[PDB]
């Protein structure tokens, strides 16, 4: 199997290295009469903090009844404890605003790449888990369930391989007709179907196949079909989303739809989720995960 | 009709009025000799980003190969105009370092709700515009230009309403049997399928409903699924989601599904967004647009 590297999520030490750059410079500013002097800088910041609410005020004015219909526009302007940065502008000028609002102005407060990630990764809003609970809802959590009963049907037409092997390839190649994708996977048949009234439409069917492969072993088996979505949401180039990106979301997906399917319920092992990279081969990965459950 | 109120994107204003309060300070500064006593303050702000970059180290260098596989990880670590920092601090101490340093292992820079909205919104990374992404490329890309040949099927068993209502509840109320949702609503009929083999799946189907509205015409009817999905990211609660947030994602998801089939090409006239909140009732705004066109 290839080596699967996928990003762990964020430890925070980088505050831990903050807070110990900081003991140590203390220890270097040993080896009471500048206390005060802090202060002299410390408001410097807290001010300017306040101003980016000014100005925030500005744009949100226009967003009133459209987006929050007084009170909610200003408890949702600044930052939530407001009160310490008037706290300490008491505790005392045109340079330090001008030099704010000359900053605030020229617009250097735009953070850098390891920050937009985490705050993107960090939340439960970005596109990848999102997706992946779109998937795990409107698929996983209907189907799944009815999985043994159609197998046994078929059965009447082993018990450790009845599962479903979602293949997720992490890159770019997608294949609709995996019999092209190896001569060894061979199509046989398919499940019977599910019939569900789901979201209006009366009667909306899922299906599923059966492939047998061999050298001797048949399995059911399919694609993660929302990836084929972010390859076209770059292909197309109409999103803003670069193929390095497009990893990233994968490896993403992998990783949260990997978490959902960790503490999920109902399905108890019937899923094995398959994902690799591109180092014939896949049969082989096939075969592998096959025989590792026996 | 009800009236609806989505948001419009963001003008970008504020930095409209941070740059006329400049204008004005700097005219009351006026009614040489302080410029480099700018400077003093300015690379005071310009150190501390950099200072952000170094803790930015720590945690990056646990991150090197499953992330990022030296160069590309600083490169990735500050802004990228970081000389501009360097040129500031050779144009001239201890006190500035420490201050940021405070500032930064108390962590008092985080972001208010506006900024985070407008980060959000901003870029296409966020929830609603990827799966409504999805809802176009899976589903409408696919269904919509075969649409006429089997309305024209079933007709030999009106051409200016031979369309598809999507129906978008901007709320919480979505109903698997749209019988219950009226008494005028009635089932008639479906239309002929689509097979299609998608994603290793062999012959997946698509299916459609039509639905008689009498007082005394026909259409075909759905309802946008995937909001479905955002109704169980809440309120089973393993996502980190609100319900006013969820009427947010609601509102955006259909301003990008309206987006996205404006600049749409093969999509020509067969959609028709119906969007509503909840002030019976569903049948007289059905039939409104539906007369509206006529
Ligand atoms: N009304 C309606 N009738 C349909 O047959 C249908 N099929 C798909 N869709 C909607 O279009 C989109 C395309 O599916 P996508 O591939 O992107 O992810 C889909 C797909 O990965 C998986 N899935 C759903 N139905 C099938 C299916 N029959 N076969 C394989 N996979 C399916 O579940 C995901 C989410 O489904 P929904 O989020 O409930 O609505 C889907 C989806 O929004 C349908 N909508």
């Amino acid at each position: 199997p290839a080596r699967l590297l996928i990003p762990e999520p964020r430890a925070g030490r980088a505050r831990h290295a903050a807070c110990v750059l900081l003991a140590v410079c203390f220890v270097v500013l040993f080896l009471a009469p500048i206390i005060r002097s802090v202060c002299t800088q410390l408001a410097a910041l807290q001010l300017g903090v306040l101003l980016k609410g000014c100005c925030c005020l500005a744009e949100e004015i226009f967003h009133l009844h459209s987006r929050h219909h007084l009170w909610q526009v200003l408890c949702s302007c600044f930052p939530p404890r407001w009160y310490l940065a008037l706290l300490l502008v008491g505790g005392s000028l045109t340079l330090s605003c001008l030099c704010q609002l000359l900053v605030l102005a020229l617009g250097l407060q735009k953070l850098s790449a390891v920050e937009v990630s985490e705050l993107t990764e960090s939340s439960k809003k970005n596109v990848a888990h999102g997706l992946a609970w779109s998937y795990y809802i409107g698929y996983l959590k209907v189907v799944l369930p009815r999985l043994k009963e159609c197998m046994e049907e078929l059965s009447r037409t082993h018990r450790d391989t009845w599962k479903l092997h979602i293949l997720v390839p992490l890159g770019c190649d997608i294949w609709d007709d995996l019999e092209k994708a190896d001569s060894n996977i061979q199509y046989l048949a398919d499940l019977p179907e599910t019939i569900l009234t789901r979201a209006g439409i009366k009667r909306r069917v899922y299906k599923h196949s059966l492939y047998v492969i061999r050298d001797l072993r048949p399995c059911v088996l399919e694609f993660a079909s929302p990836l084929q979505t972010l390859c076209a949401m770059s292909q197309d180039d109409c999103a803003a989303f670069s193929r390095e990106q497009r990893l990233e979301q994968a490896r993403l997906f992998y990783r949260s739809l990997r978490d959902i399917l960790g503490s999920s319920k109902e399905c108890a092992g019937l899923y094995r989720l398959i994902a690799y990279e591109e180092p014939h081969f896949l049969s082989g990965l096939i075969l592998w995960h096959l025989q590792q459950q026996q």
